[PDB]
């Protein structure tokens, strides 16, 4: 932000623009389920457009594809048919995001041409790490990686970012095009002015709501959160490796971080330490297989969760403490749902959540639910202008609230 380039402050006009961007969407059955993330991207593109821009050229990930190609599952080519109708105008997709072939379209192309490059994490060079045929975890070579962002440099002649969603991780399209001139989108400056706004001085009790299926990724980011938080609800995939270890509970198939289960206990006491309440779940709602359509069971804490099942969702008394951690809060932030929203045999214990996260907003709590999935429920459930702001990121919006800045950020032009 403030002494960093900006679009705004970009000269575009008759230059060929390279745009990261968050277009990391919801996907059921190959469809597009939510377009919010692509929906706000639009006023960058449009921007460079009407200024004369050459080229915009968009680069973006779906998925975990683990650095090897998945096309049948993980392809950016249904998304890409939305951005005409938002757009408005014809938008060109590509089946790779380098190289000679690649750099041949982008290379010079006709005047007022937007084009889509293929899913980036296809490649190990992205991350980069990934996952081989095998799934033996690799990482990619060093020489190889800076082949790859050579590869996006001839792109485009300038460089904006306006992947709010993603900024937090500091990969080769994110930190890595070098251009002399790299600017912040609108997005992105629209998503951190916000949120500077919010955090620095945030109303208390602050409360933040944590949940989702990315579990080892997040709880890395709690113990910088206990400084500024006073109260905090763990739910979701969240709260098996926090209850196996604190408790010596069975979990059955449930997911399970076991390096996360290494810092569990030093994150209750630093809670203690500081006088952070956390909430977990005391009962859960099980199945027996990962499908909306599999055969549902109850479990408690104390009862634990049989041999080859897995809690998809948080039981009614569970429901009942978050709503008296809600009602305390005077700011709130949300990042992961605390069950599987999308199918109905386990969306009871997000809809009560919701529902009290918007009576909280009606008495002037202020409410920001942020994330790809987190930010579809608001979608689904029509309550989108009834909370105080809807993010794009959640990841994102975490890593601001513990203090570190941005890595799509700080590699941003001064
Ligand atoms: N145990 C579980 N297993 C699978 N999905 C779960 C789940 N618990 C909750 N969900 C729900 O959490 C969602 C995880 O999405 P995430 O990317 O972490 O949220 P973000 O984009 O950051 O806001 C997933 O779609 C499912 O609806
Ligand atoms: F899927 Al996310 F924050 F991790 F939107
Ligand atoms: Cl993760």
């Amino acid at each position: 932000m403030s002494n960093k380039l900006t679009l705004d402050k970009l000269d575009v006009k008759g230059k060929r623009v390279v745009m990261r961007v968050d277009f990391n969407v919801p996907m059921k059955n190959n469809q597009i389920t939510n377009n919010q993330r692509i929906k706000a991207a639009v006023p960058s593109i449009k921007f460079c457009l009407d200024n004369g821009a050459k080229s915009v050229v968009l680069m973006s990930h779906l998925g975990r594809p683990d650095g090897v190609p998945m096309p049948d599952k993980y392809s950016l080519e249904p998304v890409a048919v939305e951005l005409k109708s938002l757009l408005g105008k014809d938008v060109l997709f590509l089946k790779d995001c380098v190289g000679p072939e690649v750099e041949k379209a982008c290379a010079n192309p006709a005047a007022g041409s937007v084009i889509l490059l293929e899913n980036l994490r296809f490649h190990v060079e992205e991350e980069g790490k990934g996952k081989d045929a095998s799934g033996n975890k690799v990482k990619a070579e060093p020489a190889k990686i800076e082949a790859f962002r050579a590869s996006l440099s001839k792109l485009g002649d300038v460089y904006v970012n306006d992947a709010f969603g993603t900024a937090h991780r500091a990969h080769s399209s994110m930190v890595g095009v070098n251009l002399p001139q790299k600017a912040g989108g609108f997005l992105m400056k629209k998503e951190l002015n916000y949120f500077a706004k919010a955090l620095e001085s945030p109303e208390r009790p602050f409360l933040a709501i944590l949940g989702g299926a990315k579990v080892a990724d997040k709880i890395q980011l709690i113990n910088n959160m206990l400084d500024k938080v006073n109260e905090m609800i763990i739910g979701g995939g969240m709260a098996f490796t926090f209850l196996k270890v604190l408790n010596n509970m069975e979990i059955g198939t449930s997911l399970f971080d076991e390096e996360g289960a290494k810092i569990v206990k030093d994150l209750m006491s630093k809670a203690e330490k500081n006088g952070v309440k956390i909430t977990l779940p005391v009962d859960f709602v099980t199945a027996d297989k990962f499908d909306e359509n599999a055969k549902t069971g109850q479990a408690t804490v104390a009862s634990g969760i049989p041999a080859g099942w897995m809690g998809l969702d948080c039981g009614p008394e569970s429901s009942k403490k978050y709503a008296e951690a809600v009602t305390r809060a005077k700011q709130i932030v949300w990042n992961g749902p605390v069950g599987v929203f999308e199918w109905e045999a386990f969306a009871r214990g997000t809809k009560a959540l919701m529902d009290e996260v918007v009576k909280a907003t009606s008495r002037g709590c202020i409410t920001i639910i942020g994330g790809g999935d987190t930010a579809t429920c608001c979608a689904k459930w029509n309550t989108e202008d009834k909370v105080s702001h809807v993010s794009t990121g959640g990841g994102a919006s975490l890593e601001l609230l513990e203090g570190k800045v941005l890595p799509g950020v700080d590699a941003l032009s001064n």
